């Protein structure tokens, strides 16, 4: 299990445009494309972040393309943060896939806001930020899949993947 393999287990993989939990139009592998309902400003994001007229579809090559630039954009994103970055680099790499997760899911000013889960996180008192990361919009609204994240966070281990 890596990085990949778990947000491919969470995000699915489509290769037309749909609604992702929120009702945003969304391709591929979680690939959020815009919160507008415009079906039409959809496309548009699709053809400029695909380089060619798609029409609303395109190929697997091409979702796991999208989906590496997603996921080295949240690592990215994650070190360029100042609230992140120590917590990130104060966890081991099973525990960094979990931070990683919930940054390509709610991005990472989302995340960071997470203050007192991300200092039991640093603190490294496990059980603690478990409890405290299921008290949360995310957890409510996608809670399998916080769930999942939550026991890597618990846990340090692939458990809830395999």
């Amino acid at each position: 299990m890596n990085i990949f393999e778990m947000l491919r287990i969470d995000e699915g993989l489509r290769l037309k445009i749909y609604k992702d939990t929120e009702g945003y139009y969304t391709i591929g592998i979680g690939h959020l494309l815009t919160k507008s309902p415009s079906l039409n400003a959809a496309k548009s994001e699709l053809d400029k972040a695909i380089g060619r007229n798609t029409n609303g579809v395109i190929t697997k090559d091409e979702a796991e393309k999208l989906f590496n630039q997603d996921v080295d954009a949240a690592v990215r994103g994650i070190l360029r943060n100042a609230k992140l970055k120590p917590v990130y680099d104060s966890l081991d790499a099973v525990r960094r896939a979990a931070l990683i997760n919930m940054v390509f899911q709610m991005g990472e000013t989302g995340v960071a806001g997470f203050t007192n889960s991300l200092r039991m996180l640093q603190q490294k008192r496990w059980d603690e930020a478990a409890v405290n990361l299921a008290k949360s919009r995310w957890y409510n609204q996608t809670p399998n899949r916080a769930k999942r994240v939550i026991t890597t966070f618990r846990t340090g281990t692939w458990d809830a993947y395999k």
